[PDB]
């Protein structure tokens, strides 16, 4: 069976990494494709809801031990995610390990090492999108919400950690300008999606970062 | 202010553990010190809970988001640790990251390397006791309990691995002879914990693996 593809969004907050995600499950659905949309954190599960209370500030959680239920919540759906890939699924997910890096990252004494090795090993993503855009831009876009990282010092610094990530040439990394019109980031990202969703059946799934 | 000593002890299943952490603290405490007892898993906590339904098989948890939850339920703890630490208490801990480590990498598919990731950084201790002894002596102290790793495989397992982390030179390992009776076991490590209390008064506290 010809596996589907991992694509997964990422970018500051307020990049349309969500709206995004949903546009394009809703397109490749409607070209024939089996796509699923998936998130991260995944809110719903018993981890879940521990990292929800805490990006909520209803509960403090130690920076490690955060750092590693947001890994734990990852883990928790691998066994579903390769199953799904394998049953011909290309899954659509709106954020990752990349997001679980980059804002962990951007508190002091986290180095980038010690960040991604709870999520070295994860099923490792056919694609890549960031999307890109200029944080003032995305601080047009209303006013930032209530919850923790929602300031502009904590996102500048989650941003110039993803600019080191985006160094590790092993992804399959492509800048998406998400400064344009909804339907414009839109089809740019559908596009993508369509070509790598044709090479993932010609290749394996493999783990990342390692 | 003279800080207290981080002192572990880690072994197989029946290896005495809990009877000498016990034991050592009120010992220690008798003998004019300010020792206070840890362990781990810290069942108490929201972590702890579920880890403790795992244990028990009321819940099942996919291996590296447990593996991940062991450790978060460390890090949970590190700021109380190195609080009490410096206050001069010297803390006897239950199982610590070996333990972590040893169990996990019982696991088919868990390299070292990955297993001691997420706990790298914890509170380094200064003395780590193991309770050493044969695996069949250690089954004759009653029956296994019934919870998960409860058996003679999966101990025999966990065991070689911690006989791997034993390599590691940079930790005061001491190995106890655990198959003396109560008392005779509980004086070796009181002695040696007397000894690690006034040698790590000398030394700032350190970091686990790094
Ligand atoms: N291209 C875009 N231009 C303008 N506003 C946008 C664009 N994409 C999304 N938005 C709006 O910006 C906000 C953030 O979008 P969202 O998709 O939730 O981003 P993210 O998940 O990255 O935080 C929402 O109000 C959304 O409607
Ligand atoms: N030295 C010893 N000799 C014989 N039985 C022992 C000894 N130490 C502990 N036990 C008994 O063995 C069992 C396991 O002891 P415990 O301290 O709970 O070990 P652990 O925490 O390593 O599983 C308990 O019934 C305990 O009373
Ligand atoms: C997936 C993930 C998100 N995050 C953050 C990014 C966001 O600030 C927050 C909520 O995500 P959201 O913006 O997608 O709703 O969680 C981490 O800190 N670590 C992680 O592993
Ligand atoms: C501390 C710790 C214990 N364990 C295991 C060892 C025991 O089988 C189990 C319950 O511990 P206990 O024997 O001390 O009650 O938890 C792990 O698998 N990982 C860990 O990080
Ligand atoms: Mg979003
Ligand atoms: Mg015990
Ligand atoms: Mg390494």
């Amino acid at each position: 069976a010809r596996r589907g593809a991992l694509i997964v969004l990422e970018g500051v907050d307020r990049a349309g990494k969500s709206t995004q995600s949903r546009k394009l499950v809703e397109a490749l659905c409607a070209a024939g494709h089996r796509a699923e949309l998936l998130r991260f954190p995944e809110r719903s599960t018993e981890i879940g809801k521990l990292l929800s209370s805490y990006l909520q500030k209803k509960s403090d959680v130690e920076d490690h031990s955060v750092h590693l239920l947001f890994s734990a919540n990852r883990w928790e759906q691998v066994p579903l995610i390769k199953e799904k890939l394998s049953q011909g699924v290309t899954l659509v997910v709106d954020r990752y390990a990349f997001s679980g890096v980059a804002y962990t990252g951007a508190k002091e004494n986290f180095s980038l090492d010690w960040c991604k090795q709870p999520d070295v090993g994860l099923p490792k993503p056919d694609l890549v999108l960031f999307l890109q855009l200029q944080l003032a831009d995305a601080a047009k876009r209303g006013a930032f919400g209530h919850e923790r990282y929602e300031n502009g010092a904590f996102q500048e610094r989650a941003l110039r950690c993803f600019h080191q990530l985006m160094k590790d040439t092993t992804l399959n990394w492509k800048m998406v300008d998400a400064s344009k019109s909804i339907e414009a980031v839109h089809e740019d990202i559908r596009v993508l999606s369509e070509d790598a969703i044709a090479t993932a059946t010609e290749k394996p799934l493999k783990e990342l970062w390692k």
